[PDB]
């Protein structure tokens, strides 16, 4: 009667210390698992502005235009050298 | 007693409160977990797609072929450079010893 | 009365269905807390391993050595149109009018 | 009856100890979750970060231009030396 009374009064104290607990770890948790979302989620979007960054299409455009300029000099050089050729063949029957 | 009987009801009734509590909040931080893991997870698989479909490597391939070009005819003008300067050795050794 | 007895013994039976309940839908949040993180390191190391695949400095690499071997032609070319035009001048001397 | 309540005092003392263990064990399954796989992302940024190869491209592109201009800079020395010979055939008995 005052021992029942004394458990159930117990019961009552002890589940809602528990329940408590049990509330603000879960809070915490939250807490944990909406910081680390935004986190995983910044560093995501960081990863492909970064990759956007290392966009080197044009670099690669720009070799390719200079490579045939180059190209186009050696070809006047050889026609300069079949030139020369003649000339001295020239020079050298004239003697 | 009437005590006892109303001491059960309202642990009963808080417990219950208190429990229904726990479980949403739990259901709450379950249904993030979820959208955070199903979110994420779209992200990346979209991120490996577009590196997969980069395709550099054929523009690297052309380059590397136009440059193979450039060598191979850079070896033949050293050739016709070396008979030039063999024709000019005739020439110079002709005339400055035979006139 | 059986009422403290009836009361007591519901609050027990639904008090254990409650942690139970509970103590399922925390061991299926950790299940899932598992595979969550197994998925997205995966597919991060999937990440790297892609990126790794698309990089192309040894390709550059390549494209450098070849173009150094032009410059190594073109530098020969220059020695040997400096030794030509010495030869052309000493005509200027050899070659009669 | 008083064995009723200490039962239940005593199966929920146990069922609680068993649920705050489950969720401490959550709440670190879920830090080394997020510093596990950021490190990771933070990794694979840094590795984009040093696999930049624009400005490689570029000293290239720069190569190719010093080789244009020394080709074409020979081109010019050799029609000089195409007008010297001109001007020995020139003095000859042919020319």
């Amino acid at each position: 009667d005052e021992l029942i009374k004394q458990l159930v009064m117990e019961l009552a104290e002890n589940s809602m210390i528990e329940a408590e607990g049990l509330k603000g770890t879960l809070d915490e948790a939250t807490q944990k698992i909406e910081l680390g979302f935004e986190s995983l989620s910044s560093l995501q979007v960081e990863t492909i502005q970064a990759i956007q960054a290392t966009d080197y299409a044009d670099s690669i455009k720009t070799l390719g235009e200079n490579i045939k300029i180059l190209d186009r000099s050696m070809k006047s050089m050889m026609e300069t050298m079949r030139l020369m050729m003649e000339k001295i063949d020239l020079l050298y029957a004239s003697t």
